[PDB]
């Protein structure tokens, strides 16, 4: 459809635990050359490869009500590009790599969930992917959602080498905000090397 490049609104990226003590967790922070997705606690930044699985843990202090959902949305980190809608580059939008659920223009996808829903906001023009919140299995302390980023920092067009932030919101069935957390994301070829070097850069900052 006729694409809108900019949005009249910028979603908040402010951390909010809310009534249920909503917080994100990440599996590991290792930086081996074989790593496909890792997280830097010091930088609150995820480093991952194109289309690879990105586990994100959802933690709560108490069970939220039925119908609770979890939304993911990307926005450009630099204020300058903040109103530009984050979307896939022409190449990826047109390569026919859809899994049958995700519209081709969406940067963020969720894998392994038949109840996933993709939204193209007709008011804000922002893209987002939502799944039902699934309370942890008996014995488990959290639940994990597996995201996929379908463009990287080397793509022509789209992000065009610009840094982005992923904003995760816990919402009720009415669309009200229950919690929010965000982290920067760098989709690249060597996540391990980049994280190990960027953490070094921070240490000398
Ligand atoms: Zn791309």
């Amino acid at each position: 459809h006729h694409h809108h490049h900019h949005s009249s609104s910028v979603p908040s990226q402010k951390t909010y635990q809310g009534s249920y003590g909503f917080r994100l967790g990440f599996l590991h922070s290792g930086t081996a050359k074989s790593v496909t997705c890792t997280y830097s606690p010091a930088l609150n930044k995820m480093f991952c490869q194109l289309a690879k699985t990105c586990p994100v843990q959802l933690w709560v202090d108490s069970t939220p009500p039925p119908g609770t959902r979890v939304r993911a949305m990307a926005i450009y980190k630099q204020s300058q590009h903040m109103t530009e809608v984050v979307r896939r580059c022409p190449h990826h939008e047109r390569c026919s790599d859809s899994d049958g659920l995700a519209p081709p223009q969406h940067l963020i996808r969720v894998e392994g969930n038949l109840r996933v829903e993709y939204l193209d906001d007709r008011n804000t023009f922002r893209h987002s992917v939502v799944v039902p919140y699934e309370p942890p299995e008996v014995g488990s302390d959290c639940t994990t959602i597996h995201y996929n980023y379908m463009c990287n920092s080397s793509c022509m067009g789209g992000m065009n080498r610009r840094p982005i932030l992923t904003i995760i919101t816990l919402e009720d069935s009415s669309g009200n905000l229950l919690g929010r957390n965000s982290f920067e994301v760098r989709v690249c070829a060597c996540p391990g090397r980049d994280q190990r070097t960027e953490e070094e850069n921070l240490r000398k900052k």
